């Protein structure tokens, strides 16, 4: 039995602290559903969740990321997790996405923040070294002649 | 080797403290013409390990990019394409960041874009390095977790 | 001043044909450091005028992009991203985009997120230079256009 | 008054053959608003937005970005698209933006091709130039030496 298989894909795993459920999704496991003929694996994945959580449910998401890389497993995982109904975006309290290689890593966190608005409001665009004068004191600073010329 | 780890210190580095003194380390863009001169090395790699070292885990700190004339490109592009994979605390603790650029309008539009279309989905996401870390998160003790956060 | 032009033609030229002998374009991604020298200059909008003159309109062609160098940088991304601000009939034309390198993951990790978390809605947008080009999608004729696509 | 001052920045300017709406958002028309204080402009649009698209109907929708860039202006109206409510977003046919300055035209045609799966399929990465031979041959390129270093 494969709904087997797809079980240890994808799983409830707890409650959290506010009573609202926890999905887990365990990407290598993509690799169960090699062994099968004339599938179609994401409807058959996408209507499991649809099993999993219903609507008007908040939830978390958490992705175990281990052997996987946005080339391979945890790249179809997010982007079949992109391709659900808003709902289901619009429903999550967070995602996570946990321990994948150097690459994906910095390739997610390059993601995440271009959207953090919080840090993107940080940064001020500045014409030379004498506009920073009235932020950072030039006289608080060592700094290579390079950087004056 | 020891030359290399000298250069890093010439394009990353604390410049000075300013007042509730915390670091203030600038990069100099530029200086990343120093590495053209290098076999094999993941330089990206071994510059995000440099950081590392230089802000400690929960400090708040101040960054400034120095890149004044434009050239091919200033590398200032490259400066914060590292800068903005770089890990969360780095951005959360970080006070201000401040470029020097003047044209930087023609760099940062596109970035600026991107940030637009941002969908509010993905704004809730968060990488985390070991499973211990989605603690305080999420405890998990409430949680049946798979055979391979185990041994 | 011809000496950048011979720069840019160095960077960014015709290779060669396939079949139905359609152009072959190379770009040595190497060759960026050649404008290093100069000084002023928006070498990105003098690049997309070059291309422009290679190719026309409404016409196939295959994009070669040379990058097996190392270092700071092969120049690859600076001109992948280059390109990807191009006009939508580039897109649209070419027939491959081999991009010879050989750490290549590494780079393209990161466009490969950006698209997969791409929306359904950005994909549904396209830029149009003139308010004439909206012709072929909308017809003019059904609409009130606002003063200010006009010249009294 | 200052309803008065909004159907000059959003209009129901047409229909297409198909017959549904077509909406105008005229992005330079914005600053007739500096002169007001107290307004809040940003749900003032979004609720006249929402009386010319009903919930169930499909429209295009065309920005006219006329002295604009993605810094003013052209930036707020499509932080405002973004913002709004999921129908509105699955339910337009297209978006076009129309004649802006050259950073911003480069800005929108890169966060396109990066959306465009059509455009990033056509990505082949070769190891090195012997295997550029399986697909165009080099019998017919005329190239630099440092090709082949």
């Amino acid at each position: 039995e494969f709904e087997h298989d797809l079980e240890r894909l994808c799983f409830i795993g707890g409650y959290d602290n506010d009573n609202d459920k926890v999905i887990v999704v365990v990407t290598k496991n993509l690799e169960l559903f090699k062994k099968y003929d004339d599938i179609n694996l994401i409807k058959e994945a996408y209507n499991h969740v649809h099993k999993l959580i219903q609507k008007d449910e908040r939830y978390t998401a958490v992705f175990f990321a281990h052997d996987s890389t946005v080339f391979s497993y945890l790249g179809l995982s997010l982007k079949a997790y992109y391709g659900m109904d808003y709902y289901l975006h619009k429903n999550v309290k967070a995602v996570y996405v946990i321990h994948t290689d150097w690459m994906s890593k910095v390739a997610i966190r390059t993601l995440l923040s271009i959207a953090s608005a919080k840090f993107t409001r940080k940064f001020r665009y500045l014409n030379s070294i004498s506009d920073l004068n009235k932020y950072i004191p030039l006289s608080h600073l060592k700094l290579p002649p390079i950087v004056y010329e």
